[PDB]
């Protein structure tokens, strides 16, 4: 039935669709175009936080560590990061700003302290997804041309990736808790899965924006009472306008709310 309404639903995005919801009450998915790749743009920075906490975990990286850098090494879209070249910032401050913020210069000082994107992908092979792909640093990953693999992700596989980083426990309790913390904390997605849900259904997000109407949302959404689900929204070539690819996201998060929420 929500399959059939996503159907509907990518009629009216003037785009194509990707969606994967995976329900950790009982493990069961639901998924449309769950299997086509899409590009990331920033959802990749929820893997990013997550394998820079890995390294913590495995005491070859600390969250206090300070990272100084300079105007040079900033790109656009840094709102923290451009505020900080004279003192710098630590680790888990770049997190907060990569994740909260979508802060580009803030991602790429973490890809260069994991050894790039090949490290980042490294990672994700290593955690069992073996479909996931980040190729090229901010800005250039989010050039989102259609036919291009490079920078891409499907939604089940990213469902995936992240019920294991987040839910699982492929990190440590307390960097599990803090990655999950600073997406609920994100800022960037008020108009996307969040706009909706009821306001007593705890959600975490990493929205991602890029080239050839790419809007992307993915979440970790807990309705009252019950166990969490993970819901990755994938939509690109989209003709209508960023707002209404917006307004199809939180439409996907409606139809989610109906689907478990009757």
């Amino acid at each position: 039935q929500l399959s059939e309404q996503l159907a509907e639903l990518e009629k009216r995005s003037g785009g194509r669709l990707g969606v994967a919801v995976l329900d950790t009450a009982t493990g069961r998915r639901i998924a449309y175009r769950g299997d086509e790749r899409f590009p990331m743009c920033s959802t990749f920075k929820a893997l990013l936080a997550a394998a820079v906490l890995a390294r913590v975990d495995q005491g070859k990286e600390r969250l206090d560590r300070r990272i100084t850098y300079g105007k040079e090494d900033l790109v656009d879209y840094s709102p923290v990061t451009e505020k900080h070249v004279g003192d710098g910032m630590t680790v888990a401050e770049l997190c907060e700003a990569a994740i909260t913020l979508s802060d580009n210069t803030a991602a790429n000082l973490l890809l260069e302290a994991l050894g790039g994107p090949a490290a980042l992908t490294a990672f994700l092979r290593s955690i069992g997804d073996e479909v996931t792909r980040l190729d090229r640093w901010e800005p250039e990953l989010n050039e989102a041309a259609p036919g291009d693999p490079r920078d891409t992700t499907t939604p089940a596989a990213m469902a995936a990736t992240l019920r294991t980083l987040l839910l699982g426990d492929a990190l440590s309790p307390a960097s599990r808790q803090q990655l999950v913390d600073w997406l609920v904390a994100n800022k960037t997605g008020d108009k996307r899965l969040r706009a909706g849900l009821p306001a007593d259904w705890r959600v975490g997000d990493k929205t991602g924006t890029g080239g050839h109407g790419t809007t992307n949302d993915i979440a970790v959404i807990w309705p009252p009472g019950r166990a969490p689900i993970v819901v990755t929204v994938y939509l690109t070539e989209s003709q209508v306008d960023a707002d209404a690819r917006d307004a199809v996201i939180a439409e996907v998060g409606r139809l989610v709310v109906e689907a478990f929420h009757h």
